[PDB]
């Protein structure tokens, strides 16, 4: 089995499968769309009672398949629940990574894209104050590049900039990939993580001196970090906080399993765990809180920066910042930094979400590395055409795949691990090589606290929100929904292939 | 390796092969659109110059592969073309049969929905003689049960009994191919064969004493049987001519290669090819020829007769058959005889375009028959989603699997078999065993002739004509190529797997 060389590298490879986009642009957004400090505190308390336990169990779950030579949940479910059944569910820990690649890697490629774009100052320029004036031509801007559809068919027509920088994302993160674990994931991870943190440090310093007759960066540090204990009662601000935990953690997507199986069977993951979880934390709510939101309100105020928060998820990042930043001088060059910032936060997480069917191939098929990856990537690529031509395809694989299927399998692998496996077995396994040891109390909250938080959560999510996506929504999510299930019997036919092969011999 | 118990067992499953809903529903109405007899004069000539050659030339591939353990393209193309690019070249004769799997087991299950209503009556009554008001309870009749859209848009709404009646059909076919090639295929093609045969002549009968005031039976097989000579400059007869005979014959489409892989290394071949394609030859052009056109002309008159053709691919046996027989005494009776003769005529034929997937997943993957029949008809159900739901995907795939494709695989196989491999070499293993011989005249015609024929033709057809279904067609089409696109990377990806499990040994 491959490993990973230092502890350091392990720590910043972790730490760069979790800070992302979600940090940069999800966050922001979900942040100021449920009232801001409203947010924060089941955020905090998500954090503390959902995001640390299942850190800890999957580093666990990932170490201990490592050391038998399994990286992915369809071989570690059964190691831990030898029933059949435990395969097929362990099927959701290559398909969400799988479909939330397949889209996620194109939104890393418009970070690219535009990137490119904003060095080389091909970017508009707004009139030299009516707010939309200077809005649209940025509206435009990432509308034609992803190819918004003008009329009535559910048809995207992205720019062949965009296509062709889709395939150059692709290949940026098979260049990484295809070099394996420690050469390839962790290298990388020592170069971009340090950069990335220098970038978002030096664009929060800018940020911080914007000042406008509606208002300053100050303005909407307090609106994010001021308590509005009304919203605790919400169930919508919890549910919201709750998946931002999954999402930005990288929970329930098989991606720290998988990592965490290349960590040498004696090496700490509690501490280590601890520190990427923390390390990810900084990053989201010290510097992805501090970029958009603060500038946003610096320059429209609270009521507005709200408004454009719920426009459109990527509305804050891709159109208004970019906008914002044009008002000021070298503010090309900014959204260039912006940009540049995205596409290093999208990298280090797609690469961690593309290593799961890897490792599948890898360690059950027996493929090398290779081939490996460039099947994985062959499959990533060609399932993207769905998200780039057919509107809000994008949306569907999010909801599914990157939203409830997280929490779901965040509650299977608990069950999976801590109830049927053995809590004390689980707890052993957690702690064992720990430099420092899992409060007990925690103990408490993975047995008990956190698989009712989540099975509570799903209930109520699966009650007022989602029969609405089977109704409310337009035909064409049935194409994304088909193809995706058809994701998911292809992945259940190498499970059982792979099962075959082993029997074989 | 299984094989065929019986040389009749053998002659009538391929017989069953070949002998479906091309005979009954496609000839027809192929025949009536392009000139009655002067259809019929290119027919004769693609039969001598396509369809027999190319029938000796798969019967001969498919034996040889089945001494060497490979019933399937991938393999077969390899034995004989020991390049990497055979291997993918041969993922079409696991493609095509599978993609027109697809919607012929779709289309023959609505045969079977139909025997069952109109055996029990369940079947509209026309009123107590405007053409109209007997056409029209008949259309309604097929657009309900299949769901054609009323409205804007592109979306079917199969009735659930269309749905349950394709889950009925899939578990019989799984029931004949799970018991393999002699105790499966081979005992049901005994039963259904001459079952069907009395059936059409049953029904040839009934519609030769049809009189109208508009006509006779007689008119209309003096239409098809007349020849006009004008007609032989028109390129597109020609194109419809060759077209159906492969359509007809089943060539192109791996399915009897992969039959003939069944038969013994020492057993004739020439003889019992052309006796399948003679049985099929008359199974079309007397008994299939006779029913649908005759009953039609005699109704409505030659004019009306071919404007009923042009006007759908399934109005006149699903529509305008049953409206007929409906005016006559016991009518319903004769139109539960009709869909029983298509249902068994697609369920020997439907069986034999499965076969294929399930000997690839059997030699190269070595499933057991059990779960490689599984397996194959779980593919199958799940992609005819796609047929069931979206408007015009059954066009789609019939196209470019069932149409261009069939002639496109004709062509390579020539060319792999007869070219590249060896003419003498081709001809010596086709001769082999034979109880006669190949007239020598068929050496020149299958090593210059045929190929040229073919080339020529799909050069034609590239130029004229598929320009338009690229340009002239609804966006929708690309929701069915990307699904086929990605059904032969999915094949190409188990063939890849197919070649690492052998270098393991
Ligand atoms: C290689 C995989 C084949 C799948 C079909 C996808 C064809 C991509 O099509 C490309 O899309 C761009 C973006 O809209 C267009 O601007 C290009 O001109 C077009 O050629
Ligand atoms: C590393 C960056 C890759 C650049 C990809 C080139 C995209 C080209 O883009 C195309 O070509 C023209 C350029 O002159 C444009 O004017 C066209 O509108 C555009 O379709
Ligand atoms: C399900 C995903 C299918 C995507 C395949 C779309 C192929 C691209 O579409 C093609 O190229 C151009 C680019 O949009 C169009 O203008 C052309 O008319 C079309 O042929
Ligand atoms: C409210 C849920 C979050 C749990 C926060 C736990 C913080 C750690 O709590 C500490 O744990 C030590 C190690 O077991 C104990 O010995 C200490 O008494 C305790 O303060
Ligand atoms: C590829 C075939 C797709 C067509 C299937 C459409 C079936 C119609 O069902 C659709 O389901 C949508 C999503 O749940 C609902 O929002 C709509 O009410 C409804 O039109
Ligand atoms: C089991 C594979 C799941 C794929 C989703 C397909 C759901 C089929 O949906 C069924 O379609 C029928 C035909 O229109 C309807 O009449 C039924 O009421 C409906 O439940
Ligand atoms: C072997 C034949 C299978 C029969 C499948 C039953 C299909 C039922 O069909 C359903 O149920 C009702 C029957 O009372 C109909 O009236 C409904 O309209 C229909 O949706
Ligand atoms: C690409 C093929 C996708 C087919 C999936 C369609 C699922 C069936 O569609 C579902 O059931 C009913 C039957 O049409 C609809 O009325 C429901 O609103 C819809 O949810
Ligand atoms: C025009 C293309 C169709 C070919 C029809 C060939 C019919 C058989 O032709 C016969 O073949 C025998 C065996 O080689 C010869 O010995 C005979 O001379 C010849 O009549
Ligand atoms: C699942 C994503 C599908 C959307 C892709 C639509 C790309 C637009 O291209 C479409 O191609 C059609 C077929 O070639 C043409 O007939 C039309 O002119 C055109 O709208
Ligand atoms: S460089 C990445 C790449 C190129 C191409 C051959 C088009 N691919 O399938 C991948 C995504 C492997
Ligand atoms: S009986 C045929 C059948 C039933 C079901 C389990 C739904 N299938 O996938 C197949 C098509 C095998
Ligand atoms: C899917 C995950 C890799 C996403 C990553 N945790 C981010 O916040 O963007
Ligand atoms: C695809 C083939 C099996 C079709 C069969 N030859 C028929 O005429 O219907
Ligand atoms: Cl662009
Ligand atoms: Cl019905
Ligand atoms: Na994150
Ligand atoms: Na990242
Ligand atoms: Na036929
Ligand atoms: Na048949």
């Amino acid at each position: 089995r491959e490993h990973w060389a230092t502890r350091l590298g392990l720590i910043l490879a972790m730490a760069g499968n979790a800070v992302g986009l979600g940090n940069f642009l999800r966050f922001p957004v979900q942040a100021a769309e449920n009232g801001g400090g409203a947010f924060m505190i089941p955020y905090i308390i998500a954090f503390l009672l959902v995001g640390i336990p299942l850190m800890w169990i999957e580093w666990a779950m990932g170490r201990y398949g490592g050391a038998q030579g399994h990286g992915t949940t369809p071989a570690i479910f059964y190691l831990l629940w030898r029933n059949r059944f435990a395969k097929i569910l362990g099927v959701f820990g290559l398909w969400i990574p799988l479909v939330v690649a397949i889209y996620y890697v194109y939104i890393e490629s418009w970070t690219l894209g535009f990137a490119i774009k904003f060095l080389v100052g091909l970017v508009p320029e707004p009139p030299p104050t009516d707010p939309d004036s200077i809005l649209r031509p940025f509206k435009e801007f990432l509308y034609s590049y992803i190819g918004v559809p003008k009329g009535d068919e559910p048809i995207l027509k992205p720019s062949l900039f965009a296509y062709i920088v889709f395939l150059i994302t692709m290949c940026i993160n098979v260049s990484i990939l295809i070099r394996g674990i420690s050469k390839g994931i962790e290298r990388f991870a020592k170069i971009a993580m340090p950069t990335l943190f220098i970038l978002a440090v030096f664009l929060v310093i800018r940020v911080f001196l914007l000042e406008t007759p509606n208002g300053t960066a100050a303005d909407g540090l307090n609106f994010l970090w001021t308590p509005d204990f009304e919203k605790l009662k919400d169930p919508g601000v919890w549910i919201a906080a709750v998946g931002q935990i999954f999402f930005t953690l990288s929970l329930g997507f098989g991606a720290i399993i998988t990592y965490a199986s290349y960590v040498r069977k004696d090496q700490d993951i509690v501490l280590s765990g601890l520190t990427a979880a923390t390390l990810n934390e900084k990053a989201e709510v010290i510097l992805g809180g501090s970029i958009s939101i603060p500038a946003a309100v610096a320059f429209f105020g609270v009521a507005n920066a709200v408004a454009i928060a719920k426009a459109g998820a990527f509305n804050l990042g891709f159109i208004t910042l970019p906008a914002i930043f044009s008002q000021t001088a070298g503010g090309t060059f900014l959204g260039f930094l912006w940009f540049f910032l995205l596409f290093f936060a999208g990298l280090t997480s797609s690469i961690a979400i593309m290593q799961p069917m890897i490792a599948f191939l890898e360690d059950e098929l027996k493929l090398s590395r290779k081939h490996a990856v460039l099947w994985t990537a062959a499959i990533v690529f060609f399932s993207a055409h769905l998200v780039m031509f057919l509107n809000k395809s994008l949306d569907e694989m999010d909801f599914w795949a990157g939203t409830i299927g997280v929490v779901f399998f965040g509650l299977t692998e608990l069950i999976i691990f801590f109830w049927i496996f053995g809590a004390d077995k689980a707890w052993e396994e957690i702690n064992r090589g720990g430099i420092i040891k899992v409060p007990r109390i925690y103990y408490y909250v993975m047995r008990y606290i956190t698989p009712a938080f989540l099975a509570v959560l799903l209930v109520v999510w699966a009650r007022e929100y989602i029969p609405k996506i089977m109704e409310e929504t337009h035909w064409t999510v049935w194409i994304t929904r088909f193809y995706i299930i058809g994701l998911f019997l292809f992945l259940t036919f190498l499970v059982f292939l792979a099962e075959r092969r082993r029997n074989h011999e």
